[PDB]
């Protein structure tokens, strides 16, 4: 399991709980010298539990599925919640099978769906780690058009993070005052499918990319990725999404 406390949080502290979260997630081989995720993994072994903690020290505990790191769902007290997915539905075969009642989700889990729930695109959703602190809180008693917004926030300082070294650079500047993503934050985020199959295709390709990546740069330029000599490839992505899952 791994474990992150907003009480006293810092970016040291939560650049730890980043770098357990990242070395909690499994992996045999690595491409380009990033790890690369399992095609699978059975039964109950293919979900972490990152226990969560508010400034009140109230917790949440979050099923991620460690081959996609996608959330699954959580529990909060005695309850437990999951996507509207089969993949979710799946996990609930497995985690928090000891909570007195089990919530699913009325959306699932993808970020056009939360959106849609929340009312509003992440591009006007603050992040940030006092951003965290509300999103736990609220997760801790069933109100799903706030959740879908506070699932947002979860899944960008979470698993969008460790996917991402500038993410995590993004929500440590944001250690005591959100602020909405960068535009670079958004695109990457959204590429991380795409740059996880690149990276893939160019081990035999010669570190060329068979389909090139625009991506949205720090300064609000939109670039091409086409090669593994980007910065993007050899300091930022942390984690590839496996070929076989796309
Ligand atoms: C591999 O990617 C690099 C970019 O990371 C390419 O080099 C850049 O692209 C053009 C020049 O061709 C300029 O806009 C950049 O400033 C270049 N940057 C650097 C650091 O060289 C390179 O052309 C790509 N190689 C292949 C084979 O696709
Ligand atoms: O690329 C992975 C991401 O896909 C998004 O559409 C989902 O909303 C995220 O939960 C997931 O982590």
């Amino acid at each position: 399991d791994v474990s992150f406390r907003l009480s006293g949080a810092d970016p040291s502290s939560y650049g730890m709980f980043i770098k357990d979260l990242r070395n909690a997630l499994p992996h045999t081989e690595k491409v380009y010298n990033i790890p690369l995720l399992l095609p699978s993994v059975s039964g109950a072994g293919r979900y972490l539990l990152m226990h969560l903690f508010n400034y009140d020290g109230n917790t949440i505990t979050v099923a991620v599925d460690v081959t996609n790191v996608y959330i699954m769902g959580y529990l909060a007290l005695t309850t437990s919640y999951f996507f509207n997915e089969p993949a979710a539905d799946l996990a609930s075969q497995y985690v928090f099978r000891s909570a007195r009642r089990k919530i699913t989700l009325p959306y699932s889990g993808n970020y056009e769906r939360l959106q849609i729930a929340a009312g509003k695109p992440r591009e006007k959703i603050p992040i940030g780690l006092p951003a965290l602190d509300t999103a736990i809180s609220t997760l801790l008693h069933y109100d799903s058009t706030a959740a879908a917004g506070a699932l947002l926030v979860l899944i960008q300082t979470t698993a969008e993070a460790a996917r991402f070294k500038y993410i995590e650079q993004q929500i440590q500047e944001r250690a005591y005052r959100d602020e909405v993503p960068s535009s670079a934050t958004i695109s990457l985020e959204n590429s991380w499918s795409g740059l996880s199959k690149q990276i893939q295709l160019a081990q035999g390709n010669n570190g060329v990319f068979r389909t090139p990546t625009v991506l949205v740069d720090s300064k609000g330029n939109r670039v091409q990725i086409t090669n593994v000599t980007s910065n993007v490839v050899t300091s930022n992505i942390q984690l590839l999404l496996n070929t076989k899952n796309i």
